[PDB]
């Protein structure tokens, strides 16, 4: 509940381009004036507490692999959330375009994510919307760090059982299985089909697609992917599992498989059409 | 009416000492944690415009005005982040000085008139000058001087629009008492003293003003002047040859000024808000 009192965004930043536009939001390209520095900013109307008690707590949120959110504006009509620009793209589109694409590659972006992740619940926070469509690169760069920015809810919540970290970890076990076939583990044919399969937690490693993956990157997901939170690993144990702490993860190209299932699967992206706009 | 998030102003700030309280509000030092850097606080509860007056304070820069630095907002106060000053008060200074000169006031003026004239430039008046108000920047010797009824312009007594000749005719004001230690209005009944302020009736009286120059008793009848549309800018007042040249006098006056502070300025608000409850 504390503030002070600033100048006008327009002021502080210069305003160029729209990245992207919502149902209620948009998001600016923003230079800071002083510095030339650039900041992606959410532009939201008041007119669309609870939001004012939930950003507050992510400007504590300071990790490498998380985009930061840098201040919060507010005037009488709207907020603005200034964020960490990244600018590397989708990890789905990079994937795709790689050309060589193996267990290491998957193991390294798991690795970042459950580091993220045990700093968000250390701190007391739930994500509780983890997916790979939200996973953006930094940066252009190959070596680049990945950012953090209903086939995916965990067993418990379906239950209509109280949520706790361990649904996170839920979260994490679906998309290692997704970087390493390409498709989600769990798809409809009716929304009520599929909430059965969640919550019975019955998936495969289907051949041909797992023939290739080692023992050890399917035992990972199995305890990520465990049905009962209180059987299913804690990100600091998912930490040091062999796949992820170890020499287990493989090294050979899953690339063709993978950027297949990957065009047939995850064809249409929210951000480009938060661009596509209106 | 643009915010920020911030944090709680006691996690940005170590407060230390109250410096002095209010009918309403408190002042505090305070020490910004992250720097080591003294500020002076004022706290003001919410359970007592003041929106817009404390936005046109944060844009105010010059160096000789004490600074709004930030606001701090709680549900339940304001937190004024002040500048800190620490060479007391003018007064206290003049009488302990040991020497005083013309050229002492017309240095001390010139300060002044240049930051009212950056207020007057900025659109602000600032209505409420007097040399109680004036605080010593630093305990050196030659520490600039900072701004943080009797006094009050004629027109405003002729129940007439303020402009801001208002603050010229305060600097005049405070001009005369650095001359001679006692203010140019005084009764006991204000009816009179009403009479005196609203025809810009005063002396140079005698004694007191024997030993002053002809221009500096010309610089305050210009910038006490009735009125308002013959009275000096600050830009004129400052190319006056008692502020800008050479005929403010070398010789010391300090013994019946500060006779006359001792007498006229006895008692200070800042010692009574430092006194307490
Ligand atoms: C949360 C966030 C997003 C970004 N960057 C970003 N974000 C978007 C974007 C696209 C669609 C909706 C919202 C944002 N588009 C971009 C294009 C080119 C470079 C960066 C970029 N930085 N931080
Ligand atoms: C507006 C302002 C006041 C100050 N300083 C200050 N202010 C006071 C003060 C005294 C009484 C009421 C309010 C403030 N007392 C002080 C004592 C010793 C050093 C500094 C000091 N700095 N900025």
């Amino acid at each position: 509940s504390w503030k002070k009192q600033a100048e006008d965004i327009k002021k502080i930043f210069e305003f160029k381009e729209t990245l992207g536009t919502g149902a209620f939001s948009e998001v600016v390209l923003a230079e800071e004036k002083a510095t030339g520095k650039l900041f992606a900013v959410k532009c939201i109307p008041k007119k669309a507490s609870s939001i004012e008690n939930e950003i507050a707590v992510l400007r504590k949120i300071k990790h490498e692999n998380i985009v930061a959110l840098e201040d919060i504006y507010e005037s009488p009509n709207h907020l603005y959330l200034v964020m960490q620009l990244v600018s590397g793209g989708e990890l789905f589109d990079r994937i795709v375009e790689k050309g060589f694409y193996t267990e290491k590659d998957a193991s390294t972006l798991i690795r970042q994510v459950l580091d993220a992740v045990y700093y968000l619940h250390r701190m007391g926070i739930v994500h509780r919307d983890l997916k790979p469509e939200n996973l953006l690169y930094y940066s252009q760069d190959e070596e680049s760090k990945i950012m953090i920015s209903p086939g995916y809810v965990a067993p418990e919540v379906l239950a209509q059982k109280p949520y706790s970290k361990a649904v996170d970890c839920w979260s994490i076990g679906v998309i290692a299985y997704i970087l390493l076939c390409g498709y989600p583990p769990f798809y409809d044919e009716n929304d009520s089909k599929l909430f059965e399969q969640i919550l019975k937690a019955e998936y495969e490693f289907d051949s041909p697609y797992w023939d290739d993956i080692s023992d050890s990157a399917k035992d990972f997901i199995r305890n990520l992917m465990e049905k009962d939170p209180n059987k299913r690993y804690t990100c600091e144990q998912a930490a040091r599992h062999p796949w992820i702490a170890g020499d287990t993860a493989l090294n050979k190209n899953i690339h063709e498989s993978v950027s297949a299932q990957i065009r047939k699967n995850f064809a249409k992206s929210k951000w480009r059409q938060a661009f596509n706009a209106t």
